[PDB]
């Protein structure tokens, strides 16, 4: 599509992360209001999730059961909230410094970009021993995403590149993006196409699996965009952080 749609979120301030679940519900970290909000696919009615004590939150992720994970960036922690619950759980990630992106795979493993420590860390479901992924040479990384095979994609923001690591591998691969500047969010669809918020260039770019030639998506009027997400229909959602809005583009 050539026409983008501004979603009916309300009162957003410098929003950051965005995620979409398999039912099409859109979750957005409303960073400047210390809250996470959502819009179901069949709704125009925004709902605030009952997190508490958040401070400049960044990334957001959601699993199949509707459990929502948020990077509580200002408090150096990751918090999760089961659907409809008034219990939030601080995950046992330790030593975080200004953490940014968060992702969760089909097995419940949670991945966090520990931006201030130039590393990406993970916790398996129920685990209390955090594992640092053996990425090398990261500098101020931002976004993280995980595909259906457990391959982990990180936005190496300080080096203007996107790096991936297969599950269990010690050898990262730098994806053949070019011309990125301070990239932020990353997402991956079921065909392995990788979407990156090229934040410094106010655009979203995509790269198909096995391709070495990215293309810019026809979003318009973005300003310092942050998060990106893609649903099962190929619709792409971007947090237009500088314009306090979330925009979507159908394939």
């Amino acid at each position: 599509s050539n026409t983008q749609t501004v979603l009916p979120f309300t009162g957003l301030n410098t929003p950051s992360g965005v995620a979409v679940d398999s039912a099409g519900t859109v979750y957005v970290t409303d960073h400047g209001n210390n809250r996470v909000v959502k819009l179901a696919a069949g709704s125009t009615n925004q709902v605030t999730l009952p997190f508490t004590g958040l401070n400049t939150p960044h990334g957001v992720a959601v699993d199949s059961a509707g459990t929502v994970y948020v990077t509580d960036h200002g408090n150096n922690r990751v918090v999760k909230l089961a659907a409809g619950s008034n219990t939030q759980t601080v995950l046992p990630f330790t030593g975080l410094n200004t953490p940014s992106g968060v992702a969760v795979d089909s097995a419940g493993t949670v991945y966090v970009t520990d931006h201030g420590n130039n590393r990406v860390v993970k916790l398996a479901a129920g685990s209390t021993n955090q594992v640092t992924l053996p990425f090398t040479g990261l500098n101020t990384p931002h976004g993280v995403a995980v595909d259906s095979a457990g391959t982990v994609y990180v936005t190496d923001h300080g080096n203007n590149r996107v790096v991936k690591l297969a599950a269990g591998s010690n050898t990262q691969t730098v994806l053949p993006f070019t011309g990125l500047n301070t990239p932020s969010g990353v997402a991956v669809d079921s065909a392995g196409t990788v979407y990156v918020t090229d934040h410094g260039n106010n655009r979203v770019v995509k790269l198909a699996a096995g391709s070495t030639n990215q293309v810019t998506l026809p979003f318009t009027g973005l300003n310092t965009p942050h998060g990106v997400a893609v649903d099962s229909a190929g619709t792409v959602y971007v947090t237009d952080h500088g314009n306090n809005r979330v925009v979507k583009l159908a394939a």
